[PDB]
């Protein structure tokens, strides 16, 4: 049989983490990625299942995710190395029948464990499932450079940050009409930041962690990567503009509204009101 | 027979979209590319023609383009993926005998359609054919980073933008002596922005869409990519200069005139007058 | 999504047909391969399913195969080209709910059809399913050189051919204890040769077609390829031995029996009696 | 850290099994290879050591091999697949402190076990260590085609087989002056054939198994592969000669003696006496 | 035998220098890298040892490093070329029994010598061994762009530089809790700058050379590269922020303290006091 | 025979032009490169010499270059494409016996001609030969981004530009102690700019063309590329520092002097006096 | 500089030895190849010359070869490994000014020495130079399978062997009109067999060593390989024909004569007379 490393989901994880590494968004072990799978995706690959799946309890019960398999990045692992040794840096985990924990079916060799931002990932998957009737399947986190830089210079407010990002590239309204939610800075890797993130995920597909990075949700690896890339392109434009002295003209409220109408999208009200 | 994916035109499309992706000009589905072909180019490749070519009406009749085949990028498709799966992201279309619509001869698999900027593309091909006696064959659109940034900070005026870009790199006058036309911001993906672009294309080979990106036209994929790259290199230089406090010296009107004379080119008058 | 061409089953078909081409067993369009799949194998790959699956009736109803998907080689297609263009040379077909025909879900581009030995394949799958309680999943046919040559020189009889092949390599008894069935020469590509082959498949995993080639059955692509390779290695040895004047010593009946006992296998009685 | 698959010994195992596969010596799971290592060779690679090394008792105690690590091919595994998935087909085992068994430190995934010819391998390593003062480190077994064919046609006697192989290529006396030992046919995969092989290994570096294949020993993977290749090239020549009616002239006893003298080698007496 | 160029340590040196080249941190011969090895790492590779190891005296005796082998970059060699010709750009050196000098066992072909920053490297290895009980094995130096830029604009003081870098990316405190030491500018390539660097290395794992670059220490190539990458990512953020007019909000003292507590790290006191 | 495209000089031209393309220094046809060869370099490659070498007169006689072969980039050719089709983008030219013109021995297919900056190249080769006693062999021109940006913001004066570049990276004094000469802006592609450049080349190895790019000279492709890369790295640092408000501390005159003394280099006096 | 391993002559040696390995002509260390070079071929590559060239005396003085460089295969080295590690298996040697010995300028690492058939090689180069006015530059030896087999079955006589090889493929007369000389069997690796071979080389370009192999001479690596390949193809045909009972029809004397006339070649008289 073909090895699981050649599967669509390991190859896709390799693509997204390598692309994110080339972008300069994932120095060291910065970032983490988790993709929800089906039983069908992994069925062909039993030859690669560890004989004695390691069992690890979840920070807190998550019954909506019972029996759900996922492919995740490991704690302390480098995006840069996922293409070099997938099994060492990725893992396939399956949540048990009552949502209390998960088994490591494959990967995470040498006693590696899932990303320390697992709470944030699983709590958000769980909310994005409710918000999109199961259409979303990916949670991606990275240290998007210009988005981080802007958190030191713009008001850390959902409405003002959303409007600025919308202005920084025409497509932004269309790509993220629900805008981007901003949390206050929090200690990372906890249930609290996980919870706050999951909470923001009910209303937005993008969430910013000041002085830290971004979190995105989407139906596929490409759209989630694309979603973050759009927001970061916009941020990149803004960083150049602010470095040139600021906007002397920009996309206006009237134009944002025309844009939402032509693309059949309803823009986040707080950000449009500005 | 060799598969149409190995053809000169699919390979060329792969090169230009991949190069544009590496430049950071085409996040997500940003940008779109269309290349006019001949019957001879696709003659060898009938084995790859779909049995039942899907027929799609053109936004508006375009008789000057009757019976003309093109290779195009798909709507919502990522430049980053063209190299991975050409058929899923590109398509060969042929305009019918009376310019009313086109048939999808190849690609655009899974019910994909041509770029939503098709109007802008076809309308501009149509004008560039008239302006150049058929020499131009490509229309490329991308989210050129520095060019976008400059639309928030320079006067969105054809003459002032052209002069600034000419000053930002000696070769610019030579590469785009007709300068670059700027439109007002418009809702993208419409016949209106298409028309306005095509209109600008009668006088310029480069057209800017504020807060959005650029459009270029040329005889080949390489020259069109080159044309945009030149303009964006200039913009990149300008962004660094404005970030350093502004031009303390620059290419002068006298110099731009000497330059036009040595290269047998007649510089756009409004821009030279400044 | 990853393209179906990167799937385990297309990659496996590529491996087996390329390996068989390198062996010199598949000149021109010689040979054909068919692999039974599950719904799970193809579930991830709907993006690659033709919109209007072509429907083709089965030579004769086969209700035991209802709703079963398979990946097959095309009629007139070259094993050598499967690695170059999988979609042109392979196809994924699914038998309809009542076994009357099948839909072409993917591949077989340019109006190609499944192998003209489809009857032989499907009738044999059907018998091997009954004989092995669904463990067998592959039917492979190739023009194994030395096996063909021996059909002009040895008695075309199941018992004598089985015993000779068993003698030509120690492992043979262990690999094919049920021996190899020989048909009389028949016109290929018919229901009759299909039927005769399927009939032989109830008692053997290997069937020879004099002056033509071999047919093998097994749980996986590798074991079926390996099964044929073993039989052909043996044949290769025999062709050298007969070219040297014949066996001056060989594996005896007593030794074949000891061999069957150590490997817990019960050798075909007719061949052991010789 | 670099993955153990990139190590010198896994790469070497890949090379030798792949080369042997291309030679047509290893159909299916035919052949098996074992290479003795040092602690230093595997020291860098602890990250790849299974957490809970599976323990498997040796057929019989082998104290001379205590604490010795080896890389081996797996039982039922194909030489053809070693390059595709090293861990699935190879394994690193270490003999325990009192030679009673071994631990599987790496590989042999999916519950695979070492080759079923392990007895023959370990017993022979053990004798070749005594015969060469530890210089030999490899034991290779393969289904060398012409060598097999010749066992059906030449007298299965050490002296006559050795002399014929020495005559079949000038270098043979030089490469294997101790000649090649022939056993009677035996049931494979037992302690008995293991013992008999190991016994022959005290006097020869090559041992033939009639109707089966060859076993070779040497200091390195290359020399052992080379040793077998030499013997098989000779056999190939002999097969062509016997197919042409037999030797009409050949290397004479006098010549073989001159040859042994020029290369400072003392030819096996029984074979030279013929 | 496999060539030493395919070893774990040459491959790792290739990866780190190539990655640093792609980052734009090592123009020309900028940067130098040295990795401490064991006897076991190089034992397998004697076939590649020069016959007459060149002997070169150390700037000053270093008995703590006696008999220790290392792989180092050469003086005037380009990181960009390490992947193209490892032996021309790298070397394996072994310090003699009394720390007075070293032998060049491999590489540094065409009379090349170790990096001219060898003092700084060896003195620092020597101090990092004491400070970490031998856990550190790498010293890496590169011209990290943003880190260099910041030395012209921030107070060249350990405490203020450390606090600014900690603020520029949440993970920084966790990755380098001991902070980064800054030296006064010094003439490079001397014992004095080496000494000063080694001295800073007793308290920090990162050391900055104003108007020059950075030096890092760690247990492996990946962590040391990761360590520098983290510091440089933070600097990159700061350069964008200072280019936008400065921090309007940032990570506060209280937050840095909460962060150190959740990750069980004790932050450098001088930098936390600011 | 091996094709000239695999020669050291074509491969080296491919490397330098590809590297410069990845740096973003050579949009479109920006830049040009010329490398002096010997008769020995091209002797093995006569099979690839055009039968009827095209003859082209030199702008002005250059007897010091008589009978000297060179490999050059073509006029209007893209650095990006050199790796894709060397013969279409490069050419081997040999100056005739009296320096009046040259023959195109290889490449420049489809009627291409050497770079339109040929005057500047040949005139500079000619001066660098005199200034270095034939050690220099390369002249490289590129649109180095930050170096261009700085020409709009710093005083276009040899002394002040040299001192600023020296301050922007410690190594700069050591790499280019003769500093960088700046010309006034001139119409490119003429004998006049060629002459002025050649003139500046008597005293410097780096020459800047305001609002245009840089020209470098060196003994090999790697050192010339490295020389420009150093200068451009320094400019990149300066652009970040000026974007942050300017130098608050920098390398002082005293330190530059200590630096020149330790490296046995005599710094350009006008720049040190500032 | 590009490493000598990428040179035309190392690449050509890799090609020929790899091709010969794939042909099955060079088991173990069977065969050896030597190619005459010029000073110009190696001039670019001094960076790769060993500092202390090993000096080795020639078996006997050869003043006609004074100051001549050659690339040779090493003693005991495998053709299979030349592609994997050229320096370990090949060497560049230069004969000293008075033909007494040679220096090893490059390769033959780990104390390897030139092929033990060096006498045969150099003596033959020396004669082929005289016989062809320096046009021949290569001497190749290999264990061509069918040519070896035929030496046990055909009369070992120049005339009869030549005529049989001429009959076995129409082109043979044209490719080797001077026929192939056969020596009596001799102990290999001596001056005597070298001398005898060199002697045969005055009249033929192909020489056979019974029960051993062939030696060929030619102007280039490709023609020498081609020359042997032709002879071996013919032998391969003969071995099949003799295995089928012998020639029932063949190329007649009259036809050989017509053939020599149409190709302006004068066939060896002894072989035509048969
Ligand atoms: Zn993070
Ligand atoms: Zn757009
Ligand atoms: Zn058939
Ligand atoms: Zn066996
Ligand atoms: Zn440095
Ligand atoms: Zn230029
Ligand atoms: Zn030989």
């Amino acid at each position: 049989m073909q090895n699981i490393t050649q599967s669509w989901f390991v190859q896709g994880m390799i693509k997204a983490t390598t692309d994110a590494w080339l972008k300069g968004w994932d120095e060291r072990n910065g970032g983490n990625l988790t993709l929800r799978l089906d039983d069908a995706d992994i069925a062909p690959y039993h030859d690669n299942f560890h004989q004695q799946p390691r069992y690890i309890p979840l920070s807190q019960p998550m019954p909506l995710l019972a029996n759900t398999p996922f492919i995740v990045t490991g704690s302390g692992k480098f995006f840069r190395n996922v293409q070099l040794d997938p099994a060492a840096n990725l893992g396939i985990v399956k949540v048990d029948s009552d949502g209390a924990g998960y088994h490591i079916l494959w990967g995470l060799t040498n006693e590696a464990v899932p990303t320390s931002e697992l709470p944030a990932h699983f709590l958000s998957h769980c909310e994005r499932i409710k918000a999109t009737n199961g259409k979303d399947r990916v949670i991606m986190h990275c240290h998007a450079t210009n988005l981080i830089a802007l958190t030191y210079v713009l008001e850390n407010d959902t409405a003002v940050f959303t409007r600025q990002l919308w202005e920084g590239s025409t497509e932004c309204l269309v790509v993220f009409p629900d805008g981007v939610g901003i949390l206050p800075w929090m200690v990372p890797g906890t249930d609290e930041i996980g919870q706050a993130t999951a909470q923001e995920m009910q209303k937005h597909s993008l969430v910013l962690w000041p002085f830290h990075g971004v979190f995105g949700s989407g139906p596929t690896l490409d759209e989630t990567f694309g979603l973050i890339d759009t927001a970061e392109k916009s941020a990149q434009v803004l960083v150049k503009v602010y470095s040139m002295g600021g906007m002397k003209q920009t996309i206006s409220r009237e134009e944002l509204i025309a844009l939402g109408k032509r693309f059949g999208v309803t823009p986040l009200a707080s950000a449009l009101a500005l």
